[PDB]
């Protein structure tokens, strides 16, 4: 006999529209079995739950079955299988004997892709025996059902992919336990804060807004996070009352971790009190900043210290952006309220070195958003069927979160080999794509970001809008630019500043005919000959007559690296016509 | 037809055959036929190769007893052509396309389900029929 | 040009034969297997077959059709060549109208713009105000 | 003759080989040669090459075992020769070249079928050939 458990039901929230389904389902046929019996009409037999681990799945499973009051019947992974040939195969039978014997029952499979997996790809008789066991005790409920015996099949798994097709088919009833909403998010906060004291300044409204992309394996993670920082006045306290009791004045120190390791080892036996202490609102920011989970795993590029203060000029360029991205994820009430969907991509196109990448991880930056960068040909493997397989997880993984801004930097390698035959690998990737960027439209956070040095050959077909439609042109033709650029770039040095100079330097001819890369190496330039004139000086003076190191640069430096320095690109005649 | 050891499955093939030519007039059918005999190039199996080989030699059998007294017609159903292995496909000959369903066949489908249910006077089953394009 | 409604004009014909109607847009045909294509192929015509009249449309062809003139591959190769065959199979015996739709018709196979096949080379386009005010 | 594990396959073929030599006289027939020994460089498995060598092995044994009183010929069936690795073409001696059905041909095929059959006046056997171009 196994009668059920005690778990609490209050535990589980933000499935509102699920469990309702649920419900419909389950309660019917388990509490009102005469009526159901006196009908004749036939209900549900199976019912799977799916999404990713530690969404709760089992937890759900043992609250339905304690909140009904059946009888749970826990069949997990390994629970079945025995020694030798033919001990597993009886006790499947015995389960499905007993189950439809006693009524009314809970049966849950739990992780059933270790019992039945595809039989392709299992090898063994002994696997595929098992999944005809199942299919034959599934049919022989059916056929008994009319009686008086009310059993209903729960199961979960992780991955409906690595299921056979064939208990697929068998099982009728599916529920996405998946990612929770904004109200959602707030619920699950307040259901694992129950037991806690919070303080009056904690608004978990606010934390549940500002948490996009967690689950609620997440959130109860952060909420312990937050009782580890609370704890650590007790340790300060500890520490100084230690030295105190065994000074060892300087002998048990040679770094701070050990020292207070080994004061710690010294004490054993001694109890101390520890006083209950309230948690602030401060405390949760600085554990939601140390946190990082469910898609960790990912590649999650960090965002570098690049700020507008770092681009010179394109002020232009800038106030578009910021409408474009920063509009959406900052103020989505503006956008609803006025009517229209939030954008889907931009290309940024021009001469090389101009700032396209960091135009990207800039704004990326702005928005406190997440950034990917997947640059020219990170996807192909030497496998079959492997580059298509990982851009489809690529985007997969950008549907489970948000917001991200996903960067495909030299996008002149895979789009060009479509308007001229040359290959079957280069077809099937570039056609994955274009069913991939189809396939987004509702639901947004992920907007992607093109670029490429080259905008000439590329099929029309990616440019279409609904894919990558906002091209924005990245070039520099003026006066007034260059010489933001030239104080952007001497405004990260550190007396003598000098702005006339720099003014000036900018008006002439050779300076006229330059780029954003030619300014730079124009700055390092003068700079190696001003070490040079340094090095030569010190050297002449120290030996001869030790002296001052002067790191100053004038005008003299400037102009004969002015002298030398030739531009790099030539026609703009291509970039602008093709 | 499958059974636990590398064996049985084909005995059982052998002696279903033998069973069926020895009486007669039968009619053998294979219901869903890509789980048994799929492409043999994408299985790797060294059973499952074997069972399509079973089968081809069961076929021939038949032929050969054929102009004594022996009267049997293998009717098949399948969902998919194209997962079927091209050489089986070869061997059989009549090929009959039951494609889409019909108005009058709905509501006759319909009729059988709401059998054991009772209806009210407004429920005109052929409304629904009718209004029902690609349902199965 | 780009987006001037070709979708729409395509089910206005079809509606008002009060003719069936089945859309296959550009790169949702393709798939992973190679000798599945050319039976897939051949399905599609079959299905219509069975349910005719019915009208077969084809959104963004660009992606099919100039892998003839220049030697790409062998996948290719199959899939137009059974295509070119199962056009020309359908004429006599009719009900099913083969309509195609493109944003670009550079290259293209000169074989399969020939009569009897997709032969008849409709041009459209979209410069109407009273249109204009009902999109805004 | 393929099996599950990596030694099932070959123990197989040395049964084979040993139950023949054992029992004579007898005929061994290949069928579908090209699948079992494909040219040796276009395998890059490990057991399609040792699959090779047991044959070679088994064809050495009976030459040897011979003068006895074994008695067994090797027939085998392909349908490409080029496909088939050069090393089994030079075990194999003798070759028989069953050709294209012509004109000729078919009008014979026609008589053998018809043999039970009783036909009228009217039917000429030459003109059905004749206008029945690229049937087998
Ligand atoms: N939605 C949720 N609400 C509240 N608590 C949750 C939720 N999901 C998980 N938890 C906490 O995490 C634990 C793990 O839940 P459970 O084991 O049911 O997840 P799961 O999806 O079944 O994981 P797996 O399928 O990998 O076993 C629970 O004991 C619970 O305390
Ligand atoms: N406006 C700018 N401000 C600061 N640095 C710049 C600027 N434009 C170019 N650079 C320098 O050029 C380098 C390349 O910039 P980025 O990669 O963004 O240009 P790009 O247009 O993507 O061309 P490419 O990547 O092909 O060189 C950077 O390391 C940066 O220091
Ligand atoms: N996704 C859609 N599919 C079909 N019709 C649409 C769609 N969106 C809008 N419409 C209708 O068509 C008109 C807008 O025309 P639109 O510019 O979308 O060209 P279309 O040919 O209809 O769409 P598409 O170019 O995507 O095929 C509107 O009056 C609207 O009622």
């Amino acid at each position: 006999r196994t009668p059920p458990t005690k778990v609490s039901i209050l535990d589980i929230a933000g499935v509102d529209d699920t469990l309702q389904r649920l419900l419909k389902e389950v309660w019917f046929p388990l509490r009102g079995g005469e009526a159901c019996e006196k009908m004749g009409y036939r209900y549900d037999n199976g019912v799977l739950l799916h999404g990713p681990s530690g969404c709760g799945k089992t937890t759900l499973a043992h609250a339905i079955a304690g909140s009904i009051g059946v009888a749970f019947i826990p069949v997990s992974a390994p629970s079945v299988i025995g020694g030798t040939s033919g001990e597993s195969e009886k006790n499947i039978r015995d389960v499905f004997d007993e189950a439809i014997r006693l009524a009314p029952c809970l049966i849950f499979l739990d992780q059933i892709d270790a019992i039945a997996g595809r039989r392709e790809s299992a090898n063994k008789g002994m696997e595929s025996r098992i999944v005809a066991e199942i299919m034959n005790g599934m049919d022989r409920i059916r056929q008994n059902t009319p009686l008086g015996k009310n059993v209903v099949v729960l199961a979960a798994t992780n991955r409906p992919e690595f299921l056979d097709p064939a208990i697929r088919r068998r099982f009728s009833v599916e529920i996405d336990m998946g990612m929770p909403s904004e109200r959602a998010r707030e619920q699950i906060l307040r259901s694992l804060t129950r037991d806690l004291s919070l303080a009056d300044d904690i608004n978990f409204k606010e934390l549940a807004k500002m948490t996009p992309g967690y689950v609620g394996s997440d959130l109860q993670y952060v909420v312990k996070a937050a009782v580890s920082e609370s704890f650590q006045a007790n340790i300060d306290s500890l520490l100084a009352q230690a030295r105190a009791k065994h000074p060892a004045d300087h002998l048990a120190n040679v770094s701070q971790p050990q020292r207070d390791w080994l004061l710690l080892e010294a004490h054993r036996d001694e109890e101390v009190s520890w006083p209950s202490t309230k948690i602030t609102m401060e405390q949760f920011r600085k554990a939601v900043s140390l946190v990082q989970p469910a898609s960790k795993r990912e590649g999650f590029s960090t965002i570098p210290d690049t700020t507008w203060s770092h681009v010179g000029a394109l002020e232009d360029v800038r106030k578009k952006l910021e409408m474009s991205i920063i509009g959406p994820i900052k103020n989505p009430e503006l956008f609803t309220r006025v009517g229209i969907k939030p954008a889907a991509g931009i290309l940024l196109w021009g001469p090389p070195g101009c700032g396209k990448t960091l135009v990207a991880k800039a704004v990326a930056n702005e928005s406190k958003a997440n950034f990917i960068s997947i640059k020219g040909p990170e996807l192909l493997n030497k496998y079959v069927g492997e580059s298509e397989r990982a851009v489809r997880q690529l985007f997969s993984r950008a549907k489970s979160s948000a917001p991200c801004i996903l960067f495909f930097d030299q996008m002149d390698a895979l789009v060009p080999r479509r308007d001229d035959s040359l290959s079957d690998a280069s077809a099937r990737v570039v056609n994955t794509l274009l069913t991939e960027l189809d396939g987004v439209g509702d639901r947004s956070g992920i907007y992607v970001i093109g670029a490429t040095n080259r905008p000439d050959m590329i099929d029309e077909a990616i440019r279409r809008p609904g894919r990558l439609g906002t091209s924005i042109y990245v070039g520099l033709p003026s006066a007034e630019d260059r010489v933001k650029i030239l104080k952007t770039l001497y405004r990260n040095t550190v007396q003598g500043t000098t702005d006339a100079d720099l003014e000036k330097v900018a008006l002439d001819l050779r300076c006229t005919g330059f780029s954003g890369a030619d300014l730079g190496n124009l700055m390092q330039a003068a700079a190696q000959a001003c070490l040079e004139r340094v090095y030569t000086q010190r050297q002449q003076k120290r030996k001869e007559g030790e002296e001052e190191i002067e790191p100053v640069i004038t005008m003299e430096d400037w102009e004969k690296a002015l002298n030398e320095v030739k531009p790099s690109v030539k026609d703009p005649e291509k970039y602008m016509h093709s």
